[PDB]
């Protein structure tokens, strides 16, 4: 395949609209900077989640704390360690991969790290706190739906149950979008 | 939360972007059909998987054989019957459904249905046959990013394990896209 050539069509908040003429198709990428959640997980089995409000489907889903990578230059765990903290107040003393997951690869770029935080200490001074077993219950059931939060929960639950190990914080990211935060559309 | 007043910023091929105000702030949308993926597993634990170039990411990922909710009025097990049959050339004597996902809850509203599908004979006349747990593995590895194949791998694999049960066709689909089919734009 080869990029014959593309036209940007509309640069928004988070994300930008371009158009490429592929190998001969056109292809429209929504450019995202990527993002990071976190799967928290303390001594007893448990991770905190968040009901949030999504107004794409007009209702509030239960997920992980995440969030975007817009901050340039800002490494990925430590933009996921901020947001542990200021999501759910917690800090974590061990820091893993849990898994990647390219969102929507059908139509845009977006790739999201997800962490695996233990050794939790609360920090700081709408969440709910779900046994993994529980969680993974929830997902299979229709009760989480975001696809970072299901990629999280049954991922966390295959390494709780022995069938799989976390990895190092220095696994590639093979597909951490690059594109969008390289426009740097900001005065 | 309300919607006080929405702008069309662009119409493509497969999905439109809509600049919504909320309650006050700007909100874009991607409005998506929506789309469909089955895991057909064969009576040893097996399932078929597609080896597809993702533009998006300008590089091939492993996935379930999936298509978009594109066919106004066709029903979705449908049109999954309709892919499992062009995507792997299989038919399944049973349909039920595995997992629904939220792809970019952040900023589009497509939704997947994913569906279990067994009892399957090959009809007709890249792809590969994985053992459910060896696909698991890929997962929890890296191998297998495509958000769709995480969950869907992912909850058979629970459901294999013992851990939760199929469900039934006529689950609701809560997130279901209409959006961008309401729009019609097909002269
Ligand atoms: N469609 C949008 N249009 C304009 N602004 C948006 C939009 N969507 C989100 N924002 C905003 O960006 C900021 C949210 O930042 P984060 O909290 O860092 O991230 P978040 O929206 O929760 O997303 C993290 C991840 O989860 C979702 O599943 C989303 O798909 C993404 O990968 C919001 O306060 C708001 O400015
Ligand atoms: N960004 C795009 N711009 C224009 N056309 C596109 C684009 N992306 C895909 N298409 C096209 O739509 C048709 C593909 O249809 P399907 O095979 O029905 O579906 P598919 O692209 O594989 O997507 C199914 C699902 O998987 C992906 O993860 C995607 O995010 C979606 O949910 C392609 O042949 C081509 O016309
Ligand atoms: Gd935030
Ligand atoms: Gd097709």
């Amino acid at each position: 395949f080869e990029t014959i050539s593309s036209e940007t069509l509309h640069t928004g908040a988070i994300f930008a609209l371009r158009r490429d003429q592929v190998r001969i198709v056109t292809r429209e990428v929504v450019e995202h900077f990527g993002a990071v959640a976190i799967v928290a997980m303390d001594d007893n089995g448990n991770i905190p989640m968040v009901y949030q409000y999504r107004h794409t489907y007009g209702r509030r889903l239960w997920e992980l704390p995440a969030g975007l990578l817009d901050v340039a230059g800002e490494p990925p765990h430590l933009t996921a360690a901020r947001e542990l903290r200021e999501e759910v107040g917690l800090q974590a003393s061990t820091w893993q991969v849990l898994v990647d997951l390219d969102t929507a690869p059908g139509f845009s770029d977006e790739s999201v790290r997800v962490y695996l935080a233990t050794g939790l200490r609360e920090v700081g001074r709408t969440m709910g706190w779900y046994p993994i077993a529980e969680a993974a219950r929830r997902v299979l059931r229709g009760e989480i739906v975001n696809s970072i939060a299901i990629a999280g929960v049954l991922a966390v639950h295959a390494v709780t149950t022995g069938f799989a190990q976390p990895r190092p914080l220095d696994t590639e990211w093979i597909d951490r979008p690059t594109a969008f935060a390289a426009r740097r559309a900001e005065r």
